[PDB]
């Protein structure tokens, strides 16, 4: 029947060689030219896996309210201060400002603090510390009194030495308290002596408490409404030199930025990698046939079916997904063991005694229903992703399932035909001490390693699964990495989902209704925006403001010479040696560490010590601007809000869209689905309309769970069906079942043994084995149909691990991939080829 | 050559069966003797799981330093006010304190504050928190006042009707600001009018941190250095105090010891109803297979008889029955009954078969001699599988149960021939159906079981381990409902490490250190009770008592009468409404609200508004008398920390103690071991010499897991060496270990589906299910030599239907258990027995 067909087919192929090889490369040709009309890559993550209309409404309804939302961009700007972060990012956002409005990119606003905060951010607190803070500015007026006097280095050792000769003595001031000064500044001091860039966040010594190391300030560019937005902000960046003024850095993170560097991962190498893999190939090739010629005549076929794949396949799929495009390497991989064990059986064929075309059909009876059983096998487990909202997977299995056919009807078409044109002892002494093992301890080893794998069979228990997609978009890329810092920030709403509410009113009720869950914590509405009791906070800080703001904006100091500069540094670090012997105590270490820093700091030069002013004064004169700033608020009201500020929150309708900023307590990554899961799935028990950040991700994630849940089932049961046609006898299914079952174990109890634990891309490879799995079977029973004798031999001989050499040089290109996301799938399929080859010599009695 | 010794043992038991009785009634006697004598059992953990001396000799160096430390019980008093609570803790701390120098139990001291943090609260607040919080007692002193003069429910409503009357007309006060105070006012005053607990709390308005609604307080009592204990002594006091029910308070007790003995408690919930049970359903087995009362009397006698003297060796090699081991028992009666069953009606139908009673006992101990000499060496491997591990809970078990395997086989072969020719004493339709199905095809079932099990592969990615033995506990004892509620509370500190260290001036080096670490939070040493560096707050609290403390001082004001207190009512509540719609805003809502009550409470009983003044006047009088308390500091010398809190920190040695309590994320988990153990293996890393909460927890569990995963592998090569041996030829021990390894997969892919996840004693039967399973397989391949065609009916009618069915009543009644470690147990022997039943009869033509 179809042992038959396939004579048939080869007979004509090799009756009529010349017409073959012109009508394949004219259908080659023309798959060739049809390949580059219609090449179109697409990187968008949203193509991976499919979802409901339930949950495509909800991503739609606060992207279509809000078309800006997804696409802006996060520009992070990071200096040694929180002074130079936050006048970086306005340089920035100023520049930034001019190309919006020329219309290379949207609306440029920085979170943190543009204009309304700078000035209103007083109001934002609580109506007792703003009384609170009053009262510490007002009774500080005698300290801004001195320092907007003298900004200068030399103005602050002056107003130190002053203190720290009288006000000690006086009893006004004393040794400990300035220990919180005298420390950080001692500390920002040696820094500067070091040459590593530092600078003295005067914001951080007084009203903050949080001195966090890397100060940063955000600043977003929405999209344009119809270089595009990521290279301006490069750009102007560049231009301003802020960097180099500031001491700023420019990291940009976002929707689209994300996605373009997941396939830049892809990218990565594939060209050299491409091609050191088809040498690999070339060698292992050489190795089973060793004749130039025919070498040659099975690449030829093996580039046609490849051509003809890859054209068939974009008809069929359009676009070449991230995904998608492992497909190459699997064809280049799993195609050539058809022109192997088909190429090593004709050579043999020739090598008993037959000749010319016979030893072409002969190879055409022996290697029939073979290789009929294992690419219709492998294609199985390759449809077995279609039926499955994984498009990602459905099209990988599309492009490579009829690939499979393509290059078995290739094998059998053109390979005969090159071989007709063109046309051309074993020893293998070192299997013999192992087989010589083997095959006198094949009864026990089996019993051996079979009681071996039901003994680690609990280790499955600690088979853990790995439910964030972030730990699979290589982290020290540009994108990745800034994204990753941002989690401890409350203002890059990096974790939260959005919900779309009827109105302001209702968002309001809702984030209220939000609040009470344990997991929500931080609820930002436009309301948000609106303090509480404003006309509380002006009153007093009003009356800070008549005594701070005439001491705030006194007359600037004349440029004093360096002589002076000196004087005042040693004579601040003379006046704290005695301050710190004179009153002993705690602070006396911190004063006495300063006196050490500043003498030092005298006896440098002039260059350092106009890096020490630029990092002592010009951090000062940036402190004592926003002071004045915060201490002039004016009302707000939802009409006294700046327009780009309300259509981000409330579109130009009733949509207002509740950001759930979730709790953000200190422990482990918010990625990790510990509380990013119990935050997505509480707060989408409470509200069900919530979509976005962690819902739209844990639902993702269940989306991929049960994609590969039916694509494992429907292999097993395509494949199973598979042998019962085929191999009539259920003797012979249950045969080849058995190793399938060990060989799914003995990888998953690896898993637990080597420590991989399965992920989202590195779970599609479990399916696919069982396609490969019984290929290899396959192959393995035709080596060992000769006999019993040596396994190693007779499969080296007929070119068994020669296929297994090429399908392993496969996996082993997609395991150098430097993308996490596929190098975790290569690892996989490599670990599943070891076992199910190990699987095969080991069970010979089980098999055969 | 067993067979024919096993007859030996049977020829001589018949013919002279009063030699047997006689002897083996003296050994049950000789042997239950000695189980009345020894019945020792210690509920300790650690003798359930043992280490090595790293983690044995840091426990004994903070319990040698400090040996009150340990059997410390903590007793938490919940009412419904903050104050409520601290004033029952006071009558209970006073109470106890009596009795603990009468020599019935240790010292009672209250970690959250006794007379020493009473005083020094405010010493203990950051600098400028306690210079802020001076600043607004002093300027509220025209408010204590009025509150001071007046404690009284009159005088409160008179208090407010005053502030509405004339300050909230001239601009003094303003009618929101009272919205927070009017609010939990209006709250209150509902829930008195409701019935329901009520206390206006003034501490949860005046300083507005609003503590959690069960507030709490802490006592903690130390037993003796050398009547019932001190378990119970807390109980008797607080249940005779009865001002705990005026008080509002119930106070619940959870310690190191009174909560270990909760778990034994629940093990014998309705255990001893649950035992006797398990007996009748044996017994109603036993009548179904060998259907004649002699036979059962038989086989119910040579069950008790085994069963003492397996109980009696027990004890004579391991003495202790820890809850892990005392499952043995009704293991023996469904595991012991099996072989009797077995035996028992071989006999029948061999004498049936036409044979006489002499003839029939041995010719069935022919048949069944390797038989039942593989199942009994076969169960008593997987008991034994845990003997070399560190893991004596079940280590015990193991060894009791497997000496016990071979005695049941002994008193089996033995005693019951004797008993049962003193004595002396198959046709189902409804299988037909079923039988024809199966056995008309078996060659597709077989075939569709082994692949739905290769695709339901990848289920067991989502197998999840168990790491906490929290979850293991019974959640509903006393004991366990308290400590699981103190997860917020930080001076309850249940899941600290403690790191002993050299010395104070030492261990404040270390406590500082850990600090450093991102999920450290709090560090405890005796230094961190020396407040700071605040003679400055002395000074400034100074002041505020000094206008303060005279206007808290007041004369007791005359107790108002009747009718002038819904006099003062209605002028407070008439009052109110028109301060609502006078002067309008976001607290008239809340003021209209607080009219109602007052008018409905002003309409009601006398005795409701003594009620509702109990819980205003009653509060008031606790609240001031705090404030007089914490204004008056005194110092904070290293020698005035008092006697007790120097030896619970320091110790005599000098060796001083760290309590590292984990920063306290305000997210959810309280239990999972995301947080828990991350801070368990930073802290072991960081300071290796850290031990107690969460790093003895960990460790507990890798050395389980190791223990563990040992005896999952020690289980089969003994029982594939014992099947090598007994079995001769390699096609019978590959015949029997291939479903091993089939039912193995089954039950684990059933943990997926069905959702059991793995703990501690759940993962004890994965070992012990390989024994279990080639047992059966033994019964199987014998009811099928007869009829190997109607295999469920030969089943049945050859015992293993019969015998599997007590040993589901032995899975079963641990399956009732209220203890969820042994519930979760029976439920994994369950589904693994169910899954092996099955596992043999649709893998038919893998055996005979």
């Amino acid at each position: 029947m179809v042992t038959s067909l396939i004579v048939r087919l080869v007979a004509w192929s090799v009756r009529r060689p010349v017409w073959v090889v012109v009508l394949s490369l004219l259908i080659a040709a023309f798959s060739g030219v049809y390949v580059a009309r219609h090449f179109k890559i697409n990187t968008d993550i949203s193509k991976l896996v499919d979802a409901e209309p339930q949950w495509a409404a909800l991503s739609q309804a606060v992207d279509r309210a809000f078309p800006q939302r997804n696409g802006t961009i996060l520009a992070v700007v990071e200096a040694p201060a929180p002074e130079f972060a936050t006048a970086a990012a306005h340089a920035l956002t100023e520049s930034l400002q001019k190309q919006a409005a020329a219309g290379r990119i949207g609306p440029v606003a920085e979170p943190g603090g543009g204009p309304f905060f700078e000035h209103n951010g007083l109001l934002f607190l609580s109506p007792q510390q703003v009384a609170d803070t009053t009262s510490q500015l007002a009774s500080a007026r005698p300290l801004v009194n001195e320092l907007a006097k003298n900004p200068s280095l030399t103005g602050l050792a002056t107003t130190l030495s002053t203190t720290l000769g009288q006000p000690l003595l006086t009893g006004q001031v004393k040794l400990p308290s300035m220990a919180k000064l005298l420390s950080r500044s001692a500390a920002t001091v040696d820094d500067v002596l070091a040459g590593k860039p530092a600078a003295f966040s005067w914001r951080a010594l007084v009203d903050n408490d949080a001195a966090r190391q890397p100060a940063r300030a955000f600043v977003t560019v929405q999209p344009v409404v119809n270089a595009q937005t990521s290279d301006v902000i490069r750009e102007t960046a560049r231009a301003l030199d802020l960097e180099k003024r500031y001491g700023a850095v420019v990291r940009l993170t976002g929707e689209q930025p994300l996605a373009d560097d997941e396939f830049s991962s892809v990218e990565d190498g594939a060209a050299l990698n491409g091609v050191v893999t088809l040498l690999v190939v070339f060698v292992i090739l050489w190795l089973a046939l060793r004749s130039k010629r025919m070498i040659a005549s099975v690449l030829v076929t093996l580039f046609v079916g490849l051509v003809v794949t890859a054209a068939l396949g974009l008809a069929m799929v359009g676009s070449l997904n991230m995904i998608s495009v492992a497909f190459m390497v699997l064809f280049v991989g799993l195609g050539v063991d058809f022109s192997i064990q088909y190429g090593v059986k004709y050579r043999e064929e020739r090598f008993r005694g037959e000749a010319i075309d016979a030893a072409l059909i002969g190879a055409a009876h022996s290697m029939g229903m073979p290789l009929a059983l294992a690419t219709t096998a492998v294609a199985a487990s390759f449809f077995s992703f279609i039926p499955t909202a994984y498009r990602g997977v459905s099209e990988l299995g599309l492009i490579a399932g009829v690939g499979m056919f393509v290059a078995l009807l290739t094998t059998l078409t053109l390979l005969p035909a090159l071989l007709r044109l063109f046309a051309p002892t074993p020893g293998f002494p070192w299997l013999a001490p192992v087989d010589d093992y083997l095959d006198r301890h094949r009864k026990p080893i089996l019993i051996g390693t079979l009681a071996v794998v039901i003994g680690a069979l609990p280790l499955l228990a600690f088979l853990h699964f790995d439910f964030n997609p972030l730990h699979l978009k290589d982290p020290h890329s540009e994108s990745m990495s800034t994204l990753l810092a941002l989690k401890d920030s409350p203002e890059a709403a990096v974790n939260d989902v959005t919900l779309l509410a009827p109105s302001l009113a209702d968002a309001d009720a809702a984030a209220k209704r939000l609040d009470a869950l344990p997991e929500v914590g931080r609820t930002t509405t436009l309301s948000t925006f609106i303090p509480a009791d404003q006309p509380e906070k002006r009153a007093a800080i009003a009356t800070a403001a008549s005594t701070l703001l005439p001491a705030l904006t006194q007359p600037p100091a004349p440029p004093a010479t360096d002589a002076q500069r000196v004087a005042a540094l040693k004579r601040a670090s003379d006046l704290l040696g005695y301050a710190a012997e004179d009153h002993p105590g705690p602070g006396a270490a911190a004063a006495q560490h300063l006196s050490q820093s500043l003498a030092k700091l005298a006896a440098a030069d002039s260059a350092t010590r106009d890096r020490a002013e630029r990092a002592f004064a010009d951090t000062l004169r940036i402190a004592l601007n926003q002071l004045a700033a915060l201490l002039q608020p004016q009302e707000i009201t939802r009409d006294t809000l700046p327009p780009p500020l309300v259509r981000d929150w409330v579109a130009p309708d009733g949509k207002a869209l509740v950001q759930i900023s979730p709790k953000v307590p200190k422990g482990v990554d918010p990625n990790d689905d510990t509380m990013l899961r119990h935050f997505a799935t509480a707060v989408k028990a409470a509200e069900p309309g919530a979509i976005g950040g962690p819902i739209s991700i844990l639902h993702s994630a269940n989306t991929i769970i049960s994609a590969f849940l039916h694509a494992a089932l429907w292999s097993i049961i395509s494949i199973t069906i598979l042998l019962w046609i085929t191999l009539r006898r259920f003797g012979d299914v249950l045969r080849t079942l058995v190793p399938l079952l060990v060989s799914g174990i003995v990888t998953l109890e690896m898993c637990v043994v080597l420590g991989m634990s399965l992920n989202f891309a590195n779970i599609i490879a479990l399916p696919l084995m069982l396609g490969v799995g019984v290929a290899f079977k396959v192959y393995f029973v035709m080596a060992w149909r000769a006999g019993q004798t040596g396994l190693l031999h007779s499969s080296l001989t007929h070119a068994v691990l020669f296929s297994a050499a090429t399908t392993a040089t496969a996996f082993g290109s997609l395991w150098l991939s430097h993308h996490p996301g596929t190098s975790s799938m290569g690892k996989l399929l490599a670990l599943a080829l070891t076992c199910t080859l190990i699987g095969a010599v080991v069970f010979q009695p089980v098999l055969m």
